[PDB]
């Protein structure tokens, strides 16, 4: 509602730092315990001894994320500005990132162990949740710019939420390329206009969703894995498309092809993508036991 426009402020004594999860763009990331919020586990981002403009950006980021509230968007609880460091509060997703989850439930993982192989029904349930979250972001005129399974988070009962880590993860360093020798960009999830002209829109996010769908149906495999970064851009710019995954239905692959149109405004709309995925997920629901 309208109250979400105003940033929720949390008292310092209510945050109990437990584990240093890593380091990001503006500071450290921690696993913490938050009391009198509604105790719950939280993923917190810190900003230590920063300038007036950097603290201004922190409050600006807080003002953006406070209004960005949805069932399939990682919950932003608020900020703690009482002293240094400045704390940004998000929910802690126990099961971690979606890419790690997809790989843990892949045919190789089942064979190397025992976890259950991720079914087509479970794949459709994951797909419709990300599509629902993307529908919300488009309605709020927000361009994600980095939509990938590594940026999605898994909760309880196959619950999937979209996030943007902004944290240095060495395991995903190969998923970024220094475009023009200036910006680290996720080329394998990017359309031609984003790689060549750095144009990021709702339509460029649609292309990324098509690639996210490819990731889900391939058990978290890297798109264009057979190719080098140069060959990836060549295929994207020339009009070559990713292969149809074995576990992917023809309706879903044709939807992926609709996301992969060269012209940004010729791509399938997010509402239409979600409606189809929601209908197929309801036709093939999740009922089987999932083991890790
Ligand atoms: N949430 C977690 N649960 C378990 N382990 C970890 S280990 C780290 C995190 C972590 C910390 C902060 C964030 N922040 C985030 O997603 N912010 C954010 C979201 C959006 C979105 F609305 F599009 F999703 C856009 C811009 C953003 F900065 C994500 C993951 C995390």
């Amino acid at each position: 509602g309208a109250m979400d426009t105003f940033v929720q402020h949390i008292k310092r004594h209510n945050i109990v730092l437990k584990r240093e999860l890593g380091e990001g763009a503006f500071g450290k990331v921690f696993l913490a315990e938050c009391y009198n919020l509604c105790k719950i586990l939280v993923a917190v981002k810190t900003l230590k001894d920063a300038s007036d403009n950097a603290r201004k950006d922190f409050h600006r980021e807080a003002e953006l994320l406070t209004n960005l509230q949805h069932e399939h968007i990682v919950k932003f609880y608020g900020v703690c500005v009482e002293g240094d460091p400045l704390i940004m509060v998000f929910e802690y997703m126990k099961h971690g990132d979606l890419n790690k989850f997809l790989r843990a439930h892949g045919p190789d993982a089942v064979l190397m162990a025992p976890p259950t192989e991720l079914t087509q029904s479970q794949m459709l349930h994951i797909a419709q949740q990300i599509a629902a979250g993307m529908v919300y972001l488009a309605s709020q005129h927000f361009v994600h710019r980095d939509l990938a399974t590594r940026n999605c988070l898994v909760g309880e009962n196959l619950l999937v939420k979209i996030g943007d880590f902004g944290m240095s993860r060495d395991v995903y360093s190969t998923d970024y390329y220094r475009v023009g020798g200036h910006t680290m960009l996720p080329i394998r999830w990017m359309p031609p206009e984003s790689i060549m002209y750095r144009k990021f829109t709702t339509e460029s996010d649609v292309w990324s969703l098509g690639v996210v769908l490819w990731e889900i149906f391939t058990y978290g495999k890297q798109p264009w894995y057979q190719l080098s970064n140069n060959e990836v851009i060549e295929c994207i710019t020339q009009g070559r498309v990713l292969q149809r995954p074995r576990t992917c239905p023809q309706e879903v692959y044709e939807l992926m092809l609709g996301c992969w149109q060269r012209e940004p405004h010729m791509r399938k709309n997010i509402k239409g993508i979600h409606t189809l995925l929601q209908n197929l997920a309801k036709a093939s629901p999740v009922y089987l036991d999932i083991l890790g």
